[PDB]
């Protein structure tokens, strides 16, 4: 887990971004697209679609709705390593399950602080927070056999 003071910085760079969850949840996706392309094959819903499609597909706000979802529980719990064992575990054996692996989240973790700063400008310390929550999901799934 992260401590209670990692937490807190990790919580504080995330609140400007999920207080527009619906906006800066597709933006998140989209940004995810772009720089690392090959993620979208992983999803049935966009597998073989272009930025321009995702974009404009009914089915955008559905998916990246339950990545801020759930993201926001793991900020909320990442102190205490005992949620996050359960969270993580369930996490992993979900995506794995998908086909999706570790270098995904690599991927994720390289492109995420840059995100959170598109949106206010983290305090100090905060991005060194979200790459070790990152990393702890980079570790859970290399666990799960990925
Ligand atoms: C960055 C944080 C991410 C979070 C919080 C997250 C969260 C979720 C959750 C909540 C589900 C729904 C699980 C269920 O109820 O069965 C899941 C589904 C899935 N995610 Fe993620 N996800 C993350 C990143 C990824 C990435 C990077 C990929 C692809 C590269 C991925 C691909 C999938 C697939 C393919 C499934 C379900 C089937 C599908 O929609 O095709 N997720 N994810
Ligand atoms: C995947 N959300």
């Amino acid at each position: 887990s992260l401590s209670a003071a990692e937490a807190d910085l990790a919580g504080k760079s995330w609140a400007p971004v999920f207080a527009n969850k619906n906006a800066n949840g597709l933006d998140f996706l989209v940004a995810l697209f772009e720089k690392f392309p090959d993620s979208a094959n992983f999803f049935a819903d966009f597998k073989g679609k272009s930025v321009a499609d995702i974009k404009a597909s009914p089915k955008l706000r559905d998916v990246s709705s339950r990545i801020f979802t759930r993201l926001n529980e793991f900020v909320n719990n990442a102190a205490n390593a005992g949620k996050m064992s359960a969270m993580l575990s369930q996490f992993a054996k979900e995506h794995v399950g998908f086909g999706v692996g570790s270098a995904q989240f690599e991927n994720v973790r390289s492109m995420f602080p840059g995100f959170v700063a598109s949106v206010a400008a983290p305090p100090a310390g905060a991005d060194a927070a979200w790459t070790k929550l990152f990393g702890l999901i980079i570790d859970a799934l290399k666990a799960a056999g990925a």
